[PDB]
């Protein structure tokens, strides 16, 4: 409309009702000018680090992690309250745009309004470019309501041929400015909806019941085994007998079964006490990505991590894998620190029931047959695959965790739940793009042909809210005695959790999942 | 609307009608950013003083105080004709807004309209925020319209749990941003209406009887009473006689009567002469706090001012207790005076007729029972509650005072009148949030993930308009002689007051109150 | 509910104490009473309490 | 807390008396009558609407 | 009781001469008498408590 | 605070113990356990006060 | 029975009643080997917080 | 329930079902019960081998 009449309102809330949630929230940000106008290409031979791409000077829009759209307390009435979650539907506006043309004429900044510059903005509906959004990656909102947070800066990568960086004709470059964008001044504003295709619930629960318990256990089978080939309690020894028997009730291991543990690919394991672990350095010929579990693309290492969903250590012991999620505090600085306790740990302990440990196997395999001049062999299955009828349970969402990912366009797949947690989706919410418009400096009076280098110094800020519809599916259920529930257990605090401290920082010094309520199998 | 239209109207009158005055006002405000746009948490340990809560970046309007809706001819009108007054209805309009950019380059300060830059504006009319509103403290528009004043910081308080600070788990954190609220640029304008809840009116006239005095003085009653134990004057002497005797006209002391006068809690009284006094310190094991009628929670000292409603000294006498509210005029500097010539001083004496005195006594009780062995004893009543039968008056409203209070929210209550006088509301007139929006700096341009701590200065000027409608009874009354008015009696001054001075200064040097007119019990 | 205690006296003459009806020390000054604006009033009847 | 129900940020526009005498003595120093304002920091002795 | 006691501090009780209303007391008003009043009025005034 | 201090008279307090309600008290009822009644009868009397 | 849902605008997270009882040889709220049912504590109904 | 390692001791996460807490229908001698189910749609059994 104009300048002087603002183009959208703060709206930070959630609704709640039976079967529904609402959650908005609005942040304020701010657009940098990206690699001053320019594409780049970028890369490096690094081996299994090999990459190549391109970085844009446009920027994107993540709300991606759960905390942006909920607040600690209304993380506690969805987990505490409700069997599962979905989201439905989603709407995102962009408004409130302010251009500024910075100047710097005696060594020090002064900032103007520009009214007439544009702000470009588009969301990519149809999936066009490369999802980086799904990543794991920064740049999503901040929690806390009243931070300020920059804009991300858009880049993509390309297949990496073996070991070394340089493209192949398969390699695709994608210009932004190739796409239909809207040009918005001051009084323009942006939106866009969005709906959900329909995806399983996430389980908010754990279970109650062990997958091997699932009997009675005041009856026997009517099924029969072998019980011993020789009389006795040692092995090579006594006389050889085929020994049967009923299976009794009270031995439960020998009980037949009509369901299997999920898959399990073995993971290292380390301690959290630097005496207990062996010495691996970080780089060299023996190094850490050589002892952890690791895939093979095209001649590159990948630390599998988190791998396929795995029942793991709890958050407080002192043993720790890959499959475990890992968070920080503010306690660290310089993106390094050599002690565990300013770190969040994240435990799948709850699927134990389930799905078989990270670090120790699947079971145990009968590598020959055994005769009468034979002994009997096991070996260890560190890694399983799926055979028919297993089943097994998806990592946790968490509330420092991703939200959703995209499943990658592909002629097949299996099971398509994020390992990282969240909802896998073939359409994801659209990435939404904006960069600052250039706008040339004093030019020569002369025509030339070569391309404009040079450029006022801008940047723009503005408000952008996004507005989720959730579905939640409330517990009923009959267990008599009280759940677990999410509680804050904090005790006294000189600076209580989840709140600004003295100086107004905002921190999170937990990692909260979503499983307490329990469920039978 | 636009930049160059004016959003609103300066309106400030008052409009009278029998049965009915509405008043208007409008004030020009500054708000400045607080905190530098951050939510600090604060507190200290201090015994009594101990407190924790947080101090938020926002700021609020309130308009509680009498003065700020009555010019001194107003309030004439209303008090000297009126028995009753309360408040029917509210709108609130903030409008005329003005951003303004600051800035400092050669050390010296220019300033520049930001026209892009916008406000936030929420009122609460939920009451989910802690209402601070009520609680007697400085940020009140200034009684003169032409007086401009910046609009006061918002903070509130958690639980204290004992003499120590440090919160438990029990503790609320409550982010503003969080609150959906409209976003201003200076062609917009907010507007808000509310609903007084009925409420009594106030009673602004004084009792022309006293409670005891209630009966007819021209008749004996039909009851009968214990004149005396013995003949004579003289105590434990003369001859032993149950002297039975009906209650004649002229000793109105024996009267047997329907109602007692209402509660008391005796308060320490001083003088304001400063050698009549002992000599008390301000601070340490013996000290005021100490030796003020004062309560206790959960351990905490706080003083009882005012209290329950007691009748005190006038305004002129030399005694003085907490009962009586205390305020200054312009003299003092530096937030402390020896001198009590510089300070208002308020009197409750007109209560005197039902109440008991504050720094007196409810009465005195018989101990034992006395016997020809025994003789009686009496004590002093200092602190006595209700009884049913007691009727009692309440404090009066002050020109300089309070209009309302919040009734605390809580599963019981007596007599929800406040203590510092005015009205008891369940749902007060609603608390008014304002805040600049951020506008960053010049950012970075490579990507960083922390928020952003650089801002351009701010900050907004604007008008408010706060129209109030309010009830009022008309003194019906048989009197023949005249009554008591508030007049001008100030005689022959070198500055008239309730005007501004030589230098342009308004200050007030009375304190007023709404009683005059009288009404019989 | 609530009480105010109250002085006691019998109707025989031998066992109550002697109080004068008038004096510094009087029958006004022993029984319970209340003080509005300085002034002594007979709490009678009082507030409702059981009696003899 | 029924005593906190105030912002902690401001003072109040009421005025006490501080003490009767200079120094930190009860029955010593000079004897004085000093009134101040009710500052920001000190929340025992802020006037209240509400008692216990 | 008027103190907490301890292993060193015996208990002490003082009498209620005049106790007050508490949330939770129930009562019973005087009674009526063939030669005794009917009504009266309530003063007009703004709190008065159980106006018999 | 017992006594009208002044030049000659030292300030005293004593306790209060027990106190009844005064106009401007707040309080808050006891909570209701899993373990506990669900509610009670109130007397059937001419008064009764805050009748949790 | 008719309860109102607690809406509240506090950010962090409230207090809650949780079973924190840990590792027992016979779980709490359930019946024991001899199939006695007992209640080993008292529940109160405040968790939840509200502002005055 | 939850087996925890190779202990038995439950945890907070195990579950206790009283099926007194259903509701259910009480039967005399001349009563009786019924109940209807549908299954769900499935594979067919294979009741064949294969002769390739
Ligand atoms: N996160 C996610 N996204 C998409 N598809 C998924 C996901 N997780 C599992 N699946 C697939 C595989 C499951 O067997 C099936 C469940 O469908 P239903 O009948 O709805 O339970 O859907
Ligand atoms: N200030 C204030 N706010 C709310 N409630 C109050 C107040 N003062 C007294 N009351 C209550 C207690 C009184 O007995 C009653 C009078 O109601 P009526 O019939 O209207 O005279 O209302």
């Amino acid at each position: 409309d104009g300048v002087g009449n603002a183009s959208g309102d703060w709206h930070c809330d959630s609704t709640w009702s039976e079967g529904r949630v609402t959650t908005t929230s609005t942040r304020t940000w701010v657009l940098p000018t990206y690699n001053n106008h320019l594409y780049l290409r970028i890369g490096t031979t690094a081996n299994s680090n090999t990459y190549n791409g391109f970085s844009t000077p446009w920027g994107y829009f993540d709300f991606n992690r759960f905390h942006c759209h909920f607040s600690p307390r209304d993380w506690q009435r969805l987990i505490n309250n409700n069997w599962g979650l979905r989201p439905k539907s989603m709407r995102v506006k962009i408004f409130n745009i302010q251009v500024k043309e910075v100047t710097t004429s005696n060594g020090e900044t002064t900032v103007a309004n520009n009214l007439t510059s544009t702000v470009q903005i588009f969301a990519d509906s149809t999936y066009e470019l490369p999802y980086v959004m799904d990543a794991g990656q920064e740049g999503s909102f901040p929690p806390f309501p009243n931070d300020v947070f920059m804009v991300p800066q858009y880049g993509y990568c390309g297949v990496v041929t073996g070991k070394n960086q340089n493209q192949t004709d398969r390699n695709a470059f994608y210009c932004l400015e190739y796409f239909p964008s809207q040009m918005l001044r001051t009084g323009n504003n942006f939106e866009v909806s969005y709906q959900f295709e329909k995806v399983p619930f996430h389980s908010m629960y754990a279970h109650s019941q062990s997958l091997d318990r699932m009997m009675n256990p005041l009856l026997d089978q009517y099924l029969w085994h072998l019980q011993s080939t020789t009389t006795g309690n040692s092995l090579n020894q006594g006389t050889a007998t085929t020994t049967y028997g009923k299976i009794t009730t009270g031995d439960f291991a020998y009980y037949r079964k009509n369901w299997l543990p999920g898959a399990c690919i073995k993971q290292q394991k380390f301690s959290k006490n630097a005496n207990q672990n062996y010495k691996i350095p970080a780089s060299g010929g023996d190094a850490l990505l050589k002892y952890d579990t690791h895939t093979t693309l095209n001649g590159r290492w990948s630390n599998m991590a988190p791998g396929p969903p795995m029942a793991t250590a709890g958050a407080g012991d002192s043993d720790f894998s890959n499959s475990q999620l890992i968070f920080a505090g503010p306690n660290p600085s310089g993106n390094t620190t050599t002690s565990s306790n300013n770190l969040l740990f994240t435990s799948e302990e709850e699927i134990a029931t389930t799905n078989p440990r990270d670090t120790d196997m699947f079971g145990q395999i009968a590598d020959n047959n055994q005769n009468a001049t034979t002994a009997p062999h096991i070996a260890n299955l560190d890694a399983m695959g799926i055979v028919p009828g297993m089943v097994w349970q998806n990592r946790d969402i968490y509330y420092q965790g991703p939200i959703w990912a995209k499943v990658p366009h592909t002629d097949g797949h299996f099971h398509p739940s994020p390992l990282m947690g969240g909802f896998g989706l073939k359409h994801p919410p659209p990435q939404i793009f904006i960069k600052n418009t250039p706008v040339p400096a004093n030019p020569n009076t002369t025509f030339s042909a070569a391309r404009i280098n040079s450029f006022l110094t801008q940047y723009s800020t503005g408000q952008v809210a996004v507005q989720i519809d959730w579905e939640i599916q409330k517990e009923h259920s009959k267990r008599w005695n009280p759940e677990v529930q999410f509680t804050s257990n904090y005790g006294t605090q000189n600076s209580m959790l989840w709140a600004p401290d003295n100086a107004g920082n905002y921190h999170e010094l937990r990692a909260i999942g979503s499983r307490f309520l329990t469920h039978h199998l």
